[PDB]
């Protein structure tokens, strides 16, 4: 039933090639939450990892 949306809690600039930048208040798509520390998301045309603590699932 489609990928889950998350709310971005904090602005975050990518710090490595695998990461992605996001802005507070963005609604991003969860791609992979298997890691407890880093989740893979889609933020429009871009995808990458961010700190799991900095996003909240919109169940």
């Amino acid at each position: 039933t489609g990928k889950e949306l998350l709310l971005v809690l904090y602005d975050y600039q990518e710090k490595s090639p695998r990461e992605v930048t996001m802005k507070k208040g963005d609604i991003v798509t969860l791609l992979n939450s298997t890691n407890k520390d880093w989740w893979k998301i889609e933020v429009n045309d871009r995808q990458g990892f961010i700190p799991a603590a900095y996003v909240k699932k919109l169940d």
